[PDB]
This record gives C-alpha cells, structure tokens and sequence, in this order.
C-alpha cells in the first residue's frame, strides 16, 4: 500500500509549458522529477518512451489528471551542467573532456535510433549522483530517420547562441550536423565560460572573427590548442564539411589522456 503516492517537495525548474518538481515516494523515498504541463506533449511522451540509455534522462511514465499532464522523469542530484560552468572561466579541461565524451555517447545513441534533440545546451544537460551527464527535455525533439529513410528538417527551433548557421540560411537541412554544432558550442562554454556569439550570422562580428580565424580573441584565446583544433572542425559553417561524430571519436584531444 501507498507505494503509488508521491510528495512534491521542491521546485526544480520553470518553463513555457509549466514547472518541474522534485517528487519523493511516500513508502520507498525514491526521488523523481515531475514535469507538470497545463500535439507537443503527445510527441514528447512518444519520443521519451523510445529512450533507454545511460546518458539520456530516464522516462518512468505519464499520468493525465484532467487537463494537466504529469511526466515522471529521472531526478539528477548533480543538477544542471550550466552550474558547473564558472562565468568567463569554464571548468578544468579533464572535467570538460569527460562530460564531452558522455554527451557524444548520448547523441550517438539518439541519432542511431533516428532522434534529433534540436536544443542541446548546458541547461538541458543534467548530472546524476556520480556526475554522469544525461541529455534532458525532448519537447523540441523529432524523428529525422524512419524505415532507414532520412527526412530533411525545415523548422526553426533551438536557442540562437547554440543553433547551427544553416538553420538561419537554408530552407532545408540535415538533422545530425545541427546537434553536432550545438555540442561544439557546449564544449566552448565548458572551456571558456562564455558563448562565442549571440547567433551564427555574418551580421554578428564575433561570428565573422571566427570565420576569419581570429583565435587570439576571446573565448578562443582561453582554450588550449588541442581542444581548439577540435572546435575548428565542429564549428564549420558548411554542414556538409562539418566533422561527424565517428570522426570526432578519432580526434587527437578527444583521445588525449587527461587528469587534474
Ligand atoms: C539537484 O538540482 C537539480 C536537479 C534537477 C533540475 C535542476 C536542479 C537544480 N535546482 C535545485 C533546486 N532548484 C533547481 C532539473 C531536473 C533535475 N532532475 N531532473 C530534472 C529534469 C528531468 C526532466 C526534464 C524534462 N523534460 C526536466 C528536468
């Protein structure tokens, strides 16, 4: 008895849909995160039911109590990756490499089952009790591969400082290079504690400086040559020339043994 009863003990986050609360089981004391949402929710639930990976936030189930949708998801006691990034500093390079390895494992998993996240950012990257990175929030996610047939995307979504330039310049684009680009912006943020530009467009001076290879400027001047050589391959404007994840796994810094 009472094993199905949950107590809402604290607010974890706030969003456009509603709120995220820490729920504790009355009998077992198990902790879960409950997403309270007042077509978009139906797709999020269907995508979440497909997921089963150690670097993806677990989905336990859903319950509709009237007009309110309750999504039962993994509680990650380490919090957001965002709070591990010290403004204008970043974090120790070995910590950033380990989180980047875990982020790649998660993204490889999603792309392998034909899912694109479309909003990778440190706010959506959570940490469990052992600081294992978990990809979260599949509210903007979509199926880009079905019956081994790829479909090109055209919808404008994500967060401007993390979006790939093809999203702003092209009518249609491949899904996988978009997620790779956002992972490169996350890596920049982890190693420099700042985002390189407001958006990836010619009108943006910081973006033009990068295309002109002015790496003597911030945030690039704070980043060591080995991770910076990887960022030069990820943050490539043409998505067809941008490095793919199998080639990121062969990168020199990606395979560099690091210890604080
Ligand atoms: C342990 O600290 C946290 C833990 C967690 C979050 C924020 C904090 C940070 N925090 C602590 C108190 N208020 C905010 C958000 C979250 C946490 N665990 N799980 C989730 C979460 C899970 C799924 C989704 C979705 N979609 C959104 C959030």
């Amino acid at each position: 008895p009472f094993v199905e009863d949950w107590d809402l003990v604290q607010t974890l986050g706030e969003g456009a849909a509603g709120e995220v609360q820490l729920a504790v089981n009355r009998v077992t004391e198990e902790a879960v995160a409950v997403k309270i949402v007042d077509e978009n929710i139906k797709k999020e639930i269907c995508i979440n039911k497909m997921l089963n990976h150690e670097n993806v936030v677990k989905f336990y189930g859903h319950r509709r109590e009237g007009n309110i949708q309750y999504l039962f998801l993994e509680y990650c006691s380490g919090g957001e990756l965002f709070d591990r990034i010290e403004p204008d500093i970043g974090m120790p390079e070995p910590d950033a490499q380990r989180f980047f390895h875990q982020l790649m494992a998660g993204v490889v998993y999603l792309h392998g089952i034909g899912i694109t996240h479309r909003d990778i950012k440190p706010e959506n990257l959570l940490l469990d009790e052992r600081d294992n990175l978990k990809i979260s929030d599949f509210g903007l996610a979509t199926v880009f591969r079905y019956n081994n047939r790829e479909r090109l995307l055209n919808k404008m979504c994500g967060t401007l400082p993390y979006v790939a330039p093809e999203l702003l310049k092209r009518r249609e684009f491949h899904a996988e290079p978009v997620d790779v680009w956002s992972c490169g912006i996350v890596l920049t943020a982890m190693l420099a504690g700042e985002l390189p530009w407001d958006q990836p467009s010619d009108s943006c001076q910081e973006y033009s400086d990068w295309k002109e290879k002015k790496t003597y400027l911030n945030p690039w001047k704070k980043i060591d040559s080995a991770p910076l050589a990887l960022l030069h391959k990820i943050l490539v404007e043409n998505p067809s020339a941008r490095i793919t994840i199998p080639d990121i796994k062969k990168d020199r810094w990606y395979n560099k043994p690091l210890k604080k």
